[PDB]
C-alpha cells in the first residue's frame, strides 16, 4: 500500500476506448431527465512516487512539470482564503506572472481563470479538489484562449514559443490529503488523451480539455507534505517539440493521513506563456 518513497491510491480516468465513437461530453449540473454524459468515469489504482527526494530535478521540458520555491506573505494567503477577488486578480496574478518569468524567462505572461479550492467546499466542483485525471487544455483550447485573451496580438504572439501552465499553490500547509499528482509527460501515450466537453451550460461554450485513460506506462508523482512556499507548475500545452509536450494532473485520497485531518485548501491559476526557454 505504501513504502518509503511512494504510496498507492486511486484516481478517476476515462476508458481507453472513450472518444473514438463520438465527441465526449459531461454536464456539470444536469437537469432532471437530462443525460449527464456519454461515458463513465473509471477509477484505477495508481502508484504515486514521492517527488520530495528528487524535488529539484523535475523540468518543464523534460517532465512537463516543476516544483519551485516561492514564498508569499501570510497576509496575501489569508486574503485569498477569504475569497478576496481583488487580492487574487491583482497581487496574486502579479506574483504568478513574476514567478513564471523567473522560471522560464518568458517575455509575456497572462493569468486567467483562478480557482480557490477547499476539501468539501460549498462553491461547487470547481472549488473542490479535482478527482478526474486531466490536462486543462487541448491544443484547440489553448489557441482559442490566446485569441480570447490577447485579441489583436494573438497572431503576433503565436509566432513565438507558446505554453500554457497551471500554477498550483497550497493555502494551508502542509498538504496531507488530496495532494495534486502529476505525471511524467514522456510517459503519456497519444492514446491516453481524450477530449471531453465540460458543459457548465446547456450547450458547448469553449474548446475542451483532455481527460486521460490509465496506462501502466504512466509514471505518476506527488510532492508529499507540500507547503505554501512550494509551487507546482504543470504544463498544459507547449508549441515547441520537447520530451514532454504536456503533463497531466489530478488529486487522490492519501491512504496514510488521519481521517480527521483538516481540509486541503489551495489556489491554482492558469497562464498563457509567450517566449522563454
Ligand atoms: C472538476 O473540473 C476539473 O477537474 C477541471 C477543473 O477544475 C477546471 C476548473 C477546468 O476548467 C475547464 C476544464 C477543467 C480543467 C476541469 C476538467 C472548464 C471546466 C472551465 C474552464 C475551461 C477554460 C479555462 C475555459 O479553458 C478550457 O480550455 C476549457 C476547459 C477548462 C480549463
Ligand atoms: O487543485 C486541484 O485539485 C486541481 N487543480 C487543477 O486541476 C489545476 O491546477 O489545473
Ligand atoms: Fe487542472
Amino acid at each position: 500500500v505504501g513504502s518509503r518513497t511512494w504510496c498507492e491510491s486511486e484516481m478517476l480516468f476515462v476508458q481507453p476506448d472513450a472518444g473514438t465513437k463520438e465527441e465526449l461530453y459531461y454536464r456539470v449540473t444536469p437537469k432532471p431527465g437530462q443525460t449527464q454524459a456519454n461515458f463513465n468515469w473509471t477509477p484505477h489504482k495508481v502508484r504515486f512516487h514521492d517527488a520530495r527526494p528528487q524535488r529539484d530535478s523535475f523540468d518543464l521540458n523534460t517532465h512537463g512539470f516543476t516544483f519551485v520555491e516561492d514564498a508569499i506573505s501570510p497576509q496575501l494567503i489569508e486574503r485569498i482564503r477569504a475569497d478576496d477577488t481583488a487580492a487574487v486578480e491583482g497581487d496574486y496574478f502579479a506574483s504568478v506572472a513574476a514567478l513564471v518569468k523567473r522560471v522560464t524567462g518568458a517575455d509575456h505572461v497572462v493569468c486567467f481563470s483562478p480557482y480557490t479550492r477547499k476539501e468539501n467546499s460549498e462553491k461547487g466542483i470547481f472549488g473542490q479538489p479535482a478527482r478526474t485525471v486531466h490536462c486543462d487544455h487541448t491544443p484547440a483550447a489553448a489557441i482559442e484562449l490566446t485569441h480570447k485573451l490577447c485579441g489583436e496580438d494573438a497572431v503576433r504572439l503565436l509566432q513565438s514559443r507558446f505554453r500554457a501552465f497551471s500554477v498550483w499553490r497550497p493555502l494551508v500547509e502542509p498538504v496531507l490529503d488530496w495532494p495534486l499528482a502529476v505525471v511524467d509527460g514522456r510517459t503519456i501515450a497519444p492514446d491516453d488523451l481524450h477530449p471531453v466537453h465540460w458543459l457548465r451550460y446547456e450547450k458547448k461554450d469553449t474548446e475542451p480539455p483532455f481527460q486521460l485513460s490509465f496506462s501502466e506506462t504512466q509514471k505518476w508523482y506527488y510532492l508529499s507534505r507540500q507547503r505554501s512556499d512550494e509551487v507546482s507548475i504543470v504544463k498544459n500545452y507547449d508549441s515547441e517539440v520537447v520530451p514532454s509536450p504536456r503533463s497531466a494532473h489530478c488529486a487522490f485520497k492519501h491512504p496514510f493521513v488521519p481521517k480527521d485531518a483538516p481540509p486541503r485548501e489551495s489556489i491554482d491559476v492558469r497562464c498563457l506563456v509567450f517566449g522563454g526557454r
